[PDB]
This record gives structure tokens, sequence and C-alpha cells, in this order.
């Protein structure tokens, strides 16, 4: 505000010169196209692929970048279906039909008692009737004593039947003694062949007794072999029972543990190929990740891109309708506007064809020496303050005049070159001088 | 079209009040940057790390926000490379190598008839020659009936060896007897020695088929035991292999169900290590998708921030070309544009210097008081329909007169102040009036 | 610069017709909303739910189509969070507690040798002491053979205890016979009882001999017996213990076969659950990605039409820029500007409201006829060459004309309608013509 009547000079040309002056202004621009593929994949071929499920946005890129409008509307184009091409997983088996056979879980607790007594069955055989070892030794060599020591039993008397050759000798002697007496006497003669009877009738009690004895002996033995037999075949047909029990039990668990073998090895494949699939699935997800990171990256790279170039297309609209009005005011006019229609006051412009824009040639006179002047805001003459019309008050140091700010021409300030405007209050900035007005006109 | 005679009212000023204005055009704009670490993540590790992937799109933005055009190339600089660190699955290894081993699955069906005929061995002992409970009981006490009632056999005659006190006193009396009656008599008198002799040798003959089946029992218990003891040794030796083939089968099937053990535990150590490790990988793949969603929204708001300042950059260009040409058309020149050099009509304009802009001092003087008039498009003076030229046309009720239209001063309408055109026909808007041209100078 | 002086021609008006022309400028814009929901997803549940982890990038949208600009900031707002609900691993359990037992694997290497000799075991019974095959064929049926053929011993003299009927009547008659001479003899004819005598020793002597061998063969019975039934016993008895220790060891490897069996089970159960989660959360990933490449190429197709509406929204600003400048310049005053207020000279205009924009009716005359003729840049009168003011220099053919570039009016060329610049050298294009200077005022 306090600037206003500060005084600062105003530069007033003096002379000019004709100068030409050359302008291009852009009118259209060359049509330019995107290729997304190009641009977000450079030769790679998993890019272009997965960029091919970005959609079409690339068309609504190039139609924007060739002035069409891009719509706003609902998905009646694209679509976000899926296939679900999941294979099924291979049936992994239950182990449920493996049922390995015991031997004698719980059979009703049978617990046979066997007992088998085969170390009872022992024959302790009884001995002889004796004249084993008291007979044998008390006889010895002499036959008198035979009769003198003759063994006996508990209520008989026993005799062995072995007989030796001085013992028959004697005995034939005592029997032909006998028989000879027997002959010649009457009375108790022939008691000679009372021991020969007695003797006898021993060695056969004798006899009888070894072959009772003998006979027990073998009634005891058939007995105890017979029970010992019997023992051993019901043992040994328990045990080939059990044992053909213990290997068909075995055979059974075997074949189980076959099948179980087979059925894990199924299982085990079927687990590897499921792993497999998913390892190779998971490394797919991973690199398609990583590519749509860099593939989003590039997209905004070409959207800032889009951006730019629609900004310029909208600066060269801008300018083509400059170049419009600067045509219709420097062509068909002679423009007053100070270095529109070039640099400086403007006479002539023509027109020039070219690519992609409008060559203007003006022809114009510029300042050649320029002089500075102190102009006023207004004047007063007596209340009343001026202003100047169609031109500025301009001061040479001590007379003030009227003039245009093309050209230096000092004229005295009439009433027909100002205007008057209210009184010498409001209008900041007042110099007093005089507005004269001769109107006296000559010839 | 119809409006155009509709002789609507036009402002014409009639004084004027001199004030100054003051107005600021930027010119340029304060450089700004993009950060897109701390705008897309805001102290977060994982989302810088995510980013970093996405490539040096903010390199291109920062290159658009200072002006710099962002190339449409190929990708000669990101690569969509891959090193494929997945690890190697561990080897499950099949059951193939079990062989479990049976007994007797198939030895060309041997089909062994063992036939153990052990309970046919007894011995069915033969009975003795009888004198048993026969003669037994019809002896009794009395030795005379010995003889008389003497058991014989099938085709002999048999008596037990076993003698009695009286029936040895009997057998000596009759001796003697028969001793003393050969010595006297000499016919048949000596027959008393006949029944000792009878008896001596039936008791002899039982002794001999005694020993006979003594003899024949034993032969019988030895060739019986001699089987039985051979049949049981075979018994026992195969029960014995059999055994010893059993126990080295499970001994086989044991060490192989422990390898089998031992292999299963590494098959399923394995697959878990395979399962953790996938879902770490499915863990950390759903946290990347998740992280990169928000990153692409927060890239999408970054891009629109970029387009909007862009955009105001673009406009700021335009302001400062306008801040150009004011300077020009107000500072250089007086321009006669109304409203451009401030807010009136311009005098003289003054620049200030300001930080990204240009201060414009507008000295300008604004229509104090204005009057509305009715004006008309031309008039019609007898034909040649005249239209107005460096003013308008206007009538104060009843008189017509031309005027420019910044100031009030009624002229009287004259051939050098308006322009023929036609004729009053195609003109619309048609007012009657006098045209005069006096032409008279004075003085 | 060549085409300076190429006196081209220039067209100068002659006649004018005044026409009425409307132009509409728009000032403000519809307000445009966009709805991201719609617009990325259309119709669709699953690309909405995965469309909110975007973030609110469409309020920042919404905010820059209404002219707020967007903020650059950190994330305070947007957080990175992950819950982690991935589910725990059922406990695969480790086969380590199954200890498979064998019979016999070290136990100290017992090493027992039994050495079984059941076959050793036999009885070879002792013959008889003759008198079986030569006595039975030397005796026949003549009793007179039977002590003149009796068999002996080594030692001795044996004789089988079975007589017969001839043997015995011979045996009878020989003892009668000597009991009649021994009652008639007194020398040694009573050796007809010593034959008698003999076989009887001879017969007991073989009774003996029979009756010891017959002993004998019961003692090697008896031991055999007893040893051979020691045997079997031991024999049986290991047997059963080693049977009934295998049936353990069987029963312990079936129970253990059960467990394992029913433990791989539950292992493969679930390993299975696990598999079946990891191949759902893979489906999932899978169409999650592919939902969000799409979502991300739909959001780049939305950012190009923000950026659309952005631009268009600045030439609209800059449409109502120049909507204002044009009532300025042509309601409230009259441009001398060419082809601004409509096509032509301005005259006056009028404005008329409208739906986002204002309608002006501008009232001109366009040139009717034109003429085309010679221009100069400047003349040559004497030097001091010469540029007209206010005016171009127009050519008819032989005579030079100062006149505007509206109208035709030949003027001649005076000093007030010309300014001097230089010389007539640096001015390109220069023609000679003469500068009149009448100055005489008549009347
Ligand atoms: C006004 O005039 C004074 C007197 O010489 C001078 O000092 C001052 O600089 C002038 N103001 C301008 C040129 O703005
Ligand atoms: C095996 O079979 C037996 C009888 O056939 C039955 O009692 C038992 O429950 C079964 N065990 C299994 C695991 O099927
Ligand atoms: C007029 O004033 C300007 C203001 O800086 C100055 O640059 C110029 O040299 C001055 N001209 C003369 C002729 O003094
Ligand atoms: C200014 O112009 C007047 C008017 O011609 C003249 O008389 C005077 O000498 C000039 N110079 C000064 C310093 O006043
Ligand atoms: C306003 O204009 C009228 C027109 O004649 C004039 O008489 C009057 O003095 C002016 N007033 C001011 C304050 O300029
Ligand atoms: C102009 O004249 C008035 C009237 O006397 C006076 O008040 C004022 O100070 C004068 N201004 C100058 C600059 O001489
Ligand atoms: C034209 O003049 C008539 C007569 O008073 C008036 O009613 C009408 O409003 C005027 N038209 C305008 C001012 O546009
Ligand atoms: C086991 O071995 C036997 C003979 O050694 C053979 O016949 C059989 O096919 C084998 N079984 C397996 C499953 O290898
Ligand atoms: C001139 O006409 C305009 C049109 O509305 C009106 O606003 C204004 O008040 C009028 N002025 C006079 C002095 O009648
Ligand atoms: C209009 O102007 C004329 C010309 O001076 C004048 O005579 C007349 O009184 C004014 N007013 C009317 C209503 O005509
Ligand atoms: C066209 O201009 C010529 C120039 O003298 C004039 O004679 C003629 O009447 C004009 N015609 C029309 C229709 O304005
Ligand atoms: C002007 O004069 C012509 C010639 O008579 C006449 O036809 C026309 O109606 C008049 N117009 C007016 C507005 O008086
Ligand atoms: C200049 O005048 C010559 C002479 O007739 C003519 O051939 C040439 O075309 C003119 N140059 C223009 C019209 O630019
Ligand atoms: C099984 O147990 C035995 C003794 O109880 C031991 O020596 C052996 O190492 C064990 N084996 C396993 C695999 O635990
Ligand atoms: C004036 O020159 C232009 C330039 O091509 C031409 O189109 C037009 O017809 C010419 N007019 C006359 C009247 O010769
Ligand atoms: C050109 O204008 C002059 C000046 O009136 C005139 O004498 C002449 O006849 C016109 N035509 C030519 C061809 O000079
Ligand atoms: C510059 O202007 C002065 C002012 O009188 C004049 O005398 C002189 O001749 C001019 N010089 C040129 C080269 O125009
Ligand atoms: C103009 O006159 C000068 C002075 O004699 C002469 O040198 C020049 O050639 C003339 N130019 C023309 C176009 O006649």
């Amino acid at each position: 505000n306090s600037v206003a009547y500060s005084n600062n000079s105003i530069a007033i040309p003096t002379n000019f010169t004709i100068s030409v002056t050359t302008e291009i202004l852009p009118v259209s621009m060359t049509k330019t196209s995107v290729d997304c593929t190009m641009y977000i994949c450079g030769d790679s071929t998993e890019c272009s692929n997965l960029l091919l499920q970005y959609g079409s946005f690339c068309t609504q890129l190039n139609r924007a970048l060739t002035g069409i409008a891009v719509e706003q509307d609902k998905n009646t184009q694209e679509v976000f279906a899926q296939v679900k091409q999941i294979y099924k997983t291979p049936p992994i088996k239950d182990f449920g039909g493996f049922n390995f056979s015991q031997i004698l879980p719980d059979p009703s607790k049978p617990s046979k008692r066997s007992f088998i007594e085969d170390l009872l069955f022992n024959k302790v055989t009884l001995a002889d009737a004796g004249f084993i070892k008291q007979y044998g030794d008390c006889l010895g060599d002499i036959a008198a004593r035979d009769l003198i020591c003759a063994q006996k039993f508990n209520g008989l008397t026993v005799l062995p039947p072995l007989l030796t050759d001085e013992m028959i000798a004697q005995y034939t002697s005592a029997l032909l003694a006998g028989t000879i007496t027997s002959g010649w006497t009457f009375g108790a003669g022939a008691a000679l062949q009372i021991p020969f009877a007695m003797q006898m009738a021993y060695r056969f009690n004798g006899i009888g007794v070894t072959q009772n004895v003998l006979y027990e002996n073998q009634k005891l033995i058939a007995n105890q072999f017979n029970s010992a037999i019997g023992k051993i075949q019901d043992s040994l047909s328990s045990t080939a029972s059990a044992l053909g029990k213990l290997q068909d039990v075995v055979n059974q668990n075997a074949q189980a543990l076959n099948t179980l073998v087979k059925q894990l090895s199924s299982n085990f494949g079927a687990i590897s190929s499921v792993l497999n699939d998913i390892l190779s699935r998971l490394d797919k997800v991973e690199a398609e990740v990583q590519i749509d990171r860099l593939i989003t990256g590039r997209l905004q790279s070409l959207q800032t891109y889009v951006t730019q170039q629609l900004i310029r297309a909208a600066e060269i609209r801008a300018s083509a309708n400059l170049a419009a009005t600067k045509m219709s005011e420097c062509v068909l006019g002679q423009s007053k506007r100070v270095d529109f229609c070039g640099k400086g006051y403007h006479l002539m412009s023509f027109p020039q064809s070219a690519p992609h824009g409008v060559v203007f040639l003006h022809v114009t006179y510029v300042p050649a020496q320029e002089k500075n002047f102190t102009t006023a805001p207004a004047i007063c003459h007596d209340g009343k303050a001026h202003f100047p019309r169609e031109g500025v008050f301009v001061s040479n140091g001590t007379h003030w005049f009227v003039t245009q700010r093309n050209f230096y021409e000092p004229q005295i300030i009439t009433t027909d070159n100002t205007f008057v405007s209210g009184n010498c209050d409001v209008v900041i900035g007042i110099v007093n001088n005089t507005v004269y007005d001769p109107l006296q006109p000559e010839l």
C-alpha cells in the first residue's frame, strides 16, 4: 500500500528497432501406445503367463492414452472363477484287520493237572530166599557142611538146587548104605534115606520160592512197563498237539506280518507321492508370488508413466488453445498486448505449418532506448484529484505531462486528458500541479 | 437469439476511485520427494523386506516428481530369477527286504506217516500151568489128597514144587516101606516106590513148564521194551528237531520285527520333519500374501498422491506462464483489458519478489457510480443499418448517443462514429434515428 | 527471416455483418464418487472379503476426487499384524518301547551236552545152558538116549527138567531093580541107583543155571528200564519247559504286534489329518492369489480412471478461470481482442446461467467482404525508416497508405502516423515512398 506513492520509476521507450521473432507452439501430440507385456516382462515367459491373469487393464490404459474415458461399472466381463483341479488323496488304509492270534489267552482257565509220576515207576525187586552168602561160605568144599548148615526161611526150609561132585557122591553113598541096611535090618535101620528126602524137599521148596519171587518180579515189571508206556504216549501226544498249535499260530503271525509289510509299503508310497506334490505346489506358489511382487511394482511405474503422458496431453491441448487464440489475435488482427505476439509491440504476424505445431513469424518493434521517469498515481489542482486516461503521468523533474507507456510525447495536462475522482483525500499519493485548458484552434 | 434485441441494460460508469490491489501468483513449487519405505511401511521390518522385492519403482516416482519423464522400455534391469533353495526330501525307504519265514509252507508235500503204535506194545503174559486154585483148595492140610487130586496139563502132568511137612513125612514113610518090602518080597511087592517117582517127575515137569513160561514172558518183555524204546527215541528226536526249527523261525521273526521297528521310526521321523517344514513354509507364504495386499493398497494411495502432485505442478507451471504474461502486459505496458491487471481499468503495476511466487501491486480505478442505459445492436437511418465503432449505442430515453463502455460521454451519432452494414433487414434489432454530420469547425 | 520482406498479402475487411454467437464454458464439475467394492468386485463375496484387506485406499481416492489432498505420513492407522492361528501338529509317537524278545540270544553260552544214550539201553539177553537143539534131537522118543547123550556145561553137567513117559518108566524100572538087588547082593550089585541120582543132580543143576540166567536177565531188564525211564522223564520235562518258554515268547511278540498295529493306525490317522489340512490351506492360498492378481489389475484400471477424473477437474478449473476473465472482459467491458468475445470484433456480451457452466451471448460483427493488400514492414523516405503506429502499411499497387487492420481507410503517410527507427539498413525490407505533412487546417 505504501509503495503506491513511492514515486517508482517507469520506463518509457524513446526509439524502436524492427525485429523478427519465430515462435513454435505445439498443437497436437504423437499417438503414444503402451505395450504392457514388453514393459512389465522383458523376454520372460512365466512373467507374461502370470500377467495374462491380471486382466484387460492394458486395454483401458491404451484407451485412456488415446483420449477415450475409462468406464466405471461392475464386473460384467471379468470373473473370479475357479476349477479346483486338485487331485484326490490316495486312500491310506487303516490297520484294523490285523488280528495276531495267541495260543492260550483265556480258554476258560482249564488248568489241567498232569501230575506225571514217571519217577515213581521203579522196580524195587525183592531179594531171594537167602543161601547166597551164608550157605555159600558155610559149605565151601566139604559135603558134610551141607545138611548141618542148611539155610531155612521164616516158616519153611529152602536150599539151592546147585549140587557138587562130593555132594552127589555122598548122597549116592548114603542111598546105597540105606538100601543095603533095608535088606538086613528089621527095626529103624533104614533111616539113612531120611536126610536124602529132606534135602530133596528143601531144594524143591527153594526152587518153588525162587520161581514165586521171579513171577512176582515179572508181574511188577509188566505193570510198571504198561503204566510207563501209557504215560509216555500221553505226554508225547500232548507235546505234539501243542507243538502243532504253536506252529499254526507262528505261521498265521508270519502271514499277517507279510500282509502288514505290504500294506505299510503301499501307505508310505502314497504319503511320499502326496508330499512330493505338496512340495511342488509350494515351490510354484512361492515363485508366482515373487514374480507378482515385481509385476505390481512395474505396474505402478507404468501407471506413473501413463499419468505423465495424460498430463502432457492436457498441456498440449492447452497449448493448442493458446495457438488458436494467438492465430486469431495476431494473424487476423493487430494486438495491443505487450509481448504477446512475439516480444514487443505487435505489427503483423504470419503463420507457418509444422509437424504437430504451428510456427508464427512475429514482426514487432522493441524499445531501443528507454528512459526512467518519475510517475504519480494522481495529481491535485485545487481539489478534484485527476488521474490520467489513455496514458500515465510523467514528470521530468519540474513539469508534469501526460503520455502513453509505449512512446514519450509530453503533452500539457488538460481536462480532456484526465478524469476527476472525488477529492484529494482518499487517493493515496497527491501532487499539486496546474491543469491548463487552452482550447484555442488556429487556422 | 431473441435476447439480442431485448434492449438489455448496460452499466456505464460515471465516477471512479483510485484503488490499490495486491495479487500473489505462484510461479515455482517446492521440490517434493517421496520416501516409499516410510510411507508404505511404518516402522515395520518385514514390510520393508517384502517391499525390497517390488523393484525400483520409487526411483521412477521421484524422477517423475522432479520433472524427468519415465522411460518406456523392456526389462533390462529387473530379472525374475530364482535359486530353488528347496531342501531334498529325506529318503523314505521301502519295506521289501523283510521276508518273514514260515516253518512248512510247501516242502513238496512230504506227508510223513508216523503211525506211532506205542499202545499196542503191551505184555499180555500167559498164565501158569494151573495148580493155583484147584490144587491149593483140593490139598488143604491132608497129604493123602496130593496124588489123588494131582493136576495135569493138556498132554502132560504138572505139580508145584512146594511140599509140606506131612507130605514129605508120608513120602519118607512110603520110601521106607518100599525099601523094607524090596528085601523080603520076590514079586511086585516093591511097587510102593512108584508114586514117589511119579510125583517127582510131575514136579519136575511143573518146574520145567513154569521155567518155559517165564522164559517166554522174558522174551516178550525184552522185544516189547526194545521196540518201545526205539519208538520213544525216534519221537523225542523228531520233537527236539521240530522245536529247534520253530525256535530258529521265531528268533528270525523277532530280529526282522526289531529291524522293521527301527526303519519305521526312521521313516516316521523323516515324515514329521517334512511336515514341519511344509507347515512353516505355508505360514510364511500366508503372512507374506497378507502383507502384500496392504502393500498394494498403500501403493495405490501413493500413486494417487503422486498424480495429485504432478497435476499441481502442471497447474503451477500454468500459473507461472500467467505471471509472465501479466508481468509483460501490466509492468511493461498499460493493458486495456478489464479486470486483468487487478480489478478495474489498469493504470500502472509494480512487481515484488516473493518465495515461490510474484507479487503484483496493481494501481487501478474502479467505477464509483454506475448508471444503467438501454442499448441497441444497431440503428437504421433510411436504410444502411449503422453499428457503433469504438463505443456502444446508449439512449437516455428520447435521444441516442455514442459512448465508450468505460466512461459516459454522450456524442452525436455521425458517419465518422458508425459503420454501415448492408440494409436494415438482416440485422436483428432495428431502431430508427437520425445520423447527423455537421462537420463545421470553428475558429 | 527471409519471409519478412516477402510482401505477404494481408486481409483487410471492407464490410461487416452483425452476428449473434452463443458460447458455453464449463465452470464446475459434477461430484464424482468411486465405489471400489462394486468396481473391483462385481457381485462377488470372496473378492470383497479379500479387498477388505487391501486397506482404506478407497477413502483416499474419494478424498482426492472431492478436492482434498492425500496426506503423506507413516503407518499410524494400518498395521501388518498376524495372529498365527496355525493348529498344533498331532504327536507322532516314536517306536522305541517295542522290545521283541528272543529265546536264547546270548545266555552266557551254556552249551548243555545232553548226550541221550537211549539206543544203548537194549537187553542182549544171554542164552540158556544148551539142551535146546542138541539134546532135543539126540533124545527123540527113545529113553535109552537120555544118559548116553546127556549135555553138559563148561564145568558142570545140566539136563532139562522135562521128562517123558518112557523115561520115567525106565527110571522106575531101574529103581525097582536096584532095590531088589540091594536085598540079595553083598558086593557092588546095588549100583543100579547111581545113574538115577546122577540124572537127578544133573536136572537140579540145569534148573539152577536156568534160574540164575533168568535172575540175571531180570536184573538187566530192571536196571535198563530204570535208566531209560529216568532219561525219558528228563527229556520230556526239558521239552515241556522249552515249549512253555517258546509259547510265552510268542504270546509276548503277539501282544507287542497288536500294540504296534494300534500305534501305527493312530500315527497314520494323524498324518492323514495333517495332509488334508495342508491341502486345504494350499487350495485356499492358490485361489486367493489368483483373485488378488485380477484385483490388482482392476485397481490399476481404477487408478487410471481417477487420474482421468482429476485431470478433467483441473481442465474444468482452467475453463472456469477462462469464463471469469471472459465475463470481466466482455460483459463489463468492450474487448479489442479479435475472436475472443465470440467470433469477430466485440460489441456487447450478455451472460446467462446454466447448470455447471456459463452461457455467453456474444454480439459481434464479422468481416463480410475482405480484400488482400500488399504490405511492407517499413518504408524509407530519405533515410530514417518509418514503421506505422496504430495501423499497417497498405498499398493498392502504386500508392501506399496507413490503415488499421479492422477497416480499410486509406490515409496519407504523415509524421503523426509513423515513427522513425534508426536508418534504412538494419530494418529488413525497405521501400521508398514520400511522407507528406500538410498540417493545413481549413475553416
Ligand atoms: C522517489 O524519489 C526519491 C527522491 O530521489 C528517491 O530517493 C526514491 O528512490 C524514489 N522512489 C522510487 C524510485 O521508487
Ligand atoms: C481277534 O479275534 C478274537 C476272536 O476271534 C477277538 O476276541 C478279538 O477281539 C480280536 N481282536 C481284534 C483286535 O480284532
Ligand atoms: C531504470 O530503473 C531500473 C530499475 O532497476 C534500472 O535497472 C535501469 O537501469 C534504469 N534505467 C535508467 C536509464 O536509469
Ligand atoms: C522539463 O521539461 C520542461 C518542459 O519543456 C523544460 O522546460 C525543462 O527544461 C525540462 N527539464 C527540467 C529539469 O525541468
Ligand atoms: C460523480 O459524477 C457526477 C456527474 O456529473 C459529478 O457531478 C460528481 O461531482 C461526481 N462525484 C464524485 C465524488 O466524483
Ligand atoms: C497542495 O495544496 C494544498 C492546498 O493548500 C495543500 O494543503 C497541500 O499541502 C499541497 N500539497 C503539496 C504537495 O504542495
Ligand atoms: C426492454 O425495455 C422494456 C421496456 O421497459 C423492459 O420492460 C424490458 O425489461 C427491457 N429489457 C431488458 C432490460 O432486457
Ligand atoms: C521269501 O523267501 C522265499 C525263499 O527264500 C521266497 O520263495 C519268497 O518269495 C520270499 N518272499 C518275499 C516277500 O521276498
Ligand atoms: C442495473 O441492472 C442490474 C441488473 O440486475 C441491477 O442489478 C442494477 O441494480 C441496475 N442498476 C441501476 C442503477 O438500476
Ligand atoms: C436525454 O438527453 C437529451 C439530450 O441532451 C436531453 O434533452 C433530455 O432531457 C434527456 N432526457 C430525456 C428523458 O430525454
Ligand atoms: C460493401 O463495401 C462497398 C465499399 O465501397 C460499399 O460500396 C458497399 O455498399 C458495401 N456493401 C454492403 C452490403 O455493405
Ligand atoms: C423505421 O422506418 C421504416 C421506414 O418507414 C419503417 O418501415 C419502420 O417501421 C420504422 N421503424 C421504427 C421502429 O419506427
Ligand atoms: C510478393 O509479390 C510478388 C509479385 O507479384 C508475388 O509473386 C509474391 O507471391 C508476393 N509474395 C507474397 C504474396 O507472399
Ligand atoms: C530289550 O531288552 C533287553 C533286556 O531286557 C536289552 O538287552 C535290549 O537292549 C532291549 N532292546 C531294545 C531295543 O530296547
Ligand atoms: C487472399 O489470400 C488468401 C491466402 O491463401 C486466399 O485464400 C484468398 O482467396 C485471397 N483473397 C483474395 C480476395 O485474393
Ligand atoms: C490506388 O490508389 C490511388 C490513390 O487514390 C489511385 O489514384 C489509384 O488509381 C489506385 N489504383 C492503382 C492501380 O494505383
Ligand atoms: C533516438 O531518439 C532521439 C530522441 O530525440 C533521436 O534524436 C535519435 O535520432 C534517435 N536515434 C535513433 C537511432 O533512432
Ligand atoms: C531508395 O533510395 C535509395 C537512395 O538513392 C536507393 O539507394 C535505393 O535503392 C532506393 N530503393 C528503392 C526500392 O528504390
